[PDB]
């Protein structure tokens, strides 16, 4: 076959898919991957090593405007419950009627004020909290476990310089340029203290290449305590202070990571 | 003499005034008080049982408006370097030159956009941590060294009802509403975000006179851990999430507690 | 260029040079050196081995007559507080007004006598805690924190042969006549006492090199004990009686390493 006709026909090899969906991704193959990955990092088999973990603060949020109904680019994406469980099943195709109410029921019990952006905020972090910050954070501590050091940050800067809309918050991707240190080239139109930021995180991440340490060590920085298992410390990115935290995400986690696998 | 004659001139007992002016307060006795405090404090002679200990995020920018040039409660109160210097004379009248440049020094390295709210902001931090927020914290962790639990809260709510402008933050006296239970009252036009604030609040000091432990144990509340010297926790209180955090002002304490008494 | 050609212009390559002026020193030359040593140092990239690390009690003296006013070998060096104001002048020639008043600030609160010899002292204190004592001690802190076992001394003999001043005490540069043994000599004119103090050193030298641990083992001699952070022992070495002491220079090594790099 050409490319293009294999290409063409991806899409279709799944019954339904989501805006996450992963048609042809890694599988236990036997040869780069001897066992399911769950088992490995289970049992401590793996390089042992230091890491550096992290997560953006609005991960979900770029995902509501491929497929969730009532949302957009364009405006502020208020949406009503009914669009709520609309988008349930959009993100969440094979999934029990229970399985799904158990999300609403975890997401929806509102402090308290009858905001508008209820739903809206709330199926963002639905999103999130179950593809990218929860099993960031597993990872981490069954990692730790097995007695390496690890480091784990939260990215909630917005960047200036953001084409999508203000409710969509600090995306998922958005962290990249930081890393790289597009904001060091003055002539870019980003601002003082993104400058400041990105040149911060461009030491700390190569720190951590060399040295193992994601420590700034000259300028009055905050340290970045090792993530443990127990205390799970994380040190938070952005412009204004920079702060240890302490269990991210705790009562969502412990939703996704406990009960929903059950489901 | 008559109480007015008193009265008018208890303002001149002073040669130079500041907005916290105390003409007349406590004083070594030998009687109410047998020794300076400070040395009683020091060496652990005091009544052995629990405190809740606290500060409001703003303590210092009621004071700018009685005295500091460039400031108004009408206007956004931009102020210059030079104003700054200036609202330093207002506030420390007796200290040496050396004295204020070295609080200059400590609160003016900027971080670091030339934001024009740099020396407004600077000046209500100073005012606060000097005479608040790091006396209150020094005490909590000299009570707490003698073996007796702490608390200590950060207040970060700014009344939806403050008469005063946004500048000015959350300021000081503006959480007695919120322990009196003001905003339980429905009629009242606080929001119902100030509400549930207000009950958890109520709560918690009742919890903590009742029993000693200022928890709130039915809706799923975030635990309001001891304060002990080397961790030093403390819990903010505000409406959107309840958070554990360490070494409040650790930085600026550190400046106003070993280095500005020598000065 | 001719040899003489070079050396005759390295004095004015520096728009002023102080007494300890280090015109051409080690660099970050991505060869022998590649990274800036603070970095090295504070995340752990070195030898691990053992260390032995130590100070002459008056360092700085040596410098004070090669340009502070009022200094000279041939007289006691009685200065005033406008001369001493002046060598700081002469010691740290791009450092702020605030920098130097905050110098003057931390040697001069005298205990308390109105001496003559105040100033003259300081000045010595000054010059000889920035540039040697406080970084010999902050290295030896941050090398042990690693793991290795270090030992730190502190030398205050003055050879009975120095031609400099009394005033000038226990100079830099003259421990080394005691690390090689000259006082073993008996036809130089050092007095017995001097004899059996270079004995004693030359056999803890030796074993530090010889075994990693500075002891001597046969003459009733007091163990050097582990230099650790937390206790941060040392010991003396002198004539009379060689003593365990804990924490050199205190107060004046955390004015220099906390806080005058921020100046
Ligand atoms: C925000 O926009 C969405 C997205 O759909 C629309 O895009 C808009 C910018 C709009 O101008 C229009 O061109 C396009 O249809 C709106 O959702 C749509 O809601 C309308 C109700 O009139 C329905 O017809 C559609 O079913 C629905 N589309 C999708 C894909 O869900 C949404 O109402 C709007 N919300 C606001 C302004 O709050
Ligand atoms: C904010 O207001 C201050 C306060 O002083 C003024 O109050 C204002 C609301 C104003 O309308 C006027 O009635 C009153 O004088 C201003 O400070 C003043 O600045 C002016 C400069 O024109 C000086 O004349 C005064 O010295 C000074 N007063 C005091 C007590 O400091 C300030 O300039 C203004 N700032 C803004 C708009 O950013
Ligand atoms: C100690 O000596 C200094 C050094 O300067 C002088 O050296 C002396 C030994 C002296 O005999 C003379 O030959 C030479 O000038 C004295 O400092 C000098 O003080 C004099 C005041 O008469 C000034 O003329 C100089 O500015 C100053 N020189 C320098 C280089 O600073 C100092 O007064 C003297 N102190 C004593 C005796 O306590
Ligand atoms: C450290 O120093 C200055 C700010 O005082 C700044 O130019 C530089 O970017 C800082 N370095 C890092 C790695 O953040
Ligand atoms: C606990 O329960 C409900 C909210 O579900 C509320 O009415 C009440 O105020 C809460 N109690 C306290 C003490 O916060
Ligand atoms: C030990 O013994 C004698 C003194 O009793 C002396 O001659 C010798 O120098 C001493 N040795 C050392 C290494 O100090
Ligand atoms: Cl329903
Ligand atoms: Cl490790
Ligand atoms: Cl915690
Ligand atoms: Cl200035
Ligand atoms: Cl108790
Ligand atoms: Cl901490
Ligand atoms: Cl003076
Ligand atoms: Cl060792
Ligand atoms: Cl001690
Ligand atoms: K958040
Ligand atoms: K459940
Ligand atoms: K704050
Ligand atoms: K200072
Ligand atoms: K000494
Ligand atoms: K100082």
């Amino acid at each position: 076959k050409d490319p293009q006709e294999i290409l063409l026909n991806e899409a279709f090899v799944v019954p339904y898919g989501t805006p996450l969906s992963v048609n042809f991704g890694p599988t236990v193959d036997g040869d780069f991957l001897t066992d399911m990955p769950d088992i490995l990092l289970e049992l401590g088999q793996f390089k042992k090593t230091q890491i550096l973990v992290g997560v953006n603060k609005d991960e979900g949020t770029a995902f509501l405007v491929y497929g969730a109904p009532g949302f957009s680019k364009d405006n502020n994406s208020i949406i009503t419950r009914k669009e709520f469980q609309e988008g349930l099943k959009i993100f969440f195709p094979g999934v029990s009627e229970f399985g799904k109410e158990s999300i609403l029921f975890h997401y929806t019990d509102w402090v308290d004020d009858q905001r508008p952006e209820q739903y809206r905020e709330a199926l963002g972090d639905v999103v999130g909290d179950y593809n990218f910050i929860c099993p960031a954070l597993e990872f981490t501590k069954k990692f730790s476990e097995w007695g390496n050091n690890a480091f784990f940050y939260y990215f909630e800067h917005r960047s200036s310089k953001l084409p999508w809309p203000e409710w969509m918050g600090v995306m998922h991707g958005y962290e990249i340029e930081f890393v790289f240190g597009l904001p060091l080239e003055r002539r870019d139109q980003y601002t003082k203290a993104e400058e400041i930021l990105s040149r911060s995180i461009v030491k700390r991440w190569a720190n951590f290449a060399k040295y193992g340490n994601p420590q700034e060590t000259q300028n009055n920085s905050t340290s970045w305590p090792v993530f443990k298992s127990t205390e799970q410390k994380y040190l938070t990115l952005n412009t204004e202070s920079t702060r240890i935290m302490t269990k991210l995400r705790a009562q969502q986690c412990r939703f996704w990571t406990s009960f929903f696998p059950k489901v």
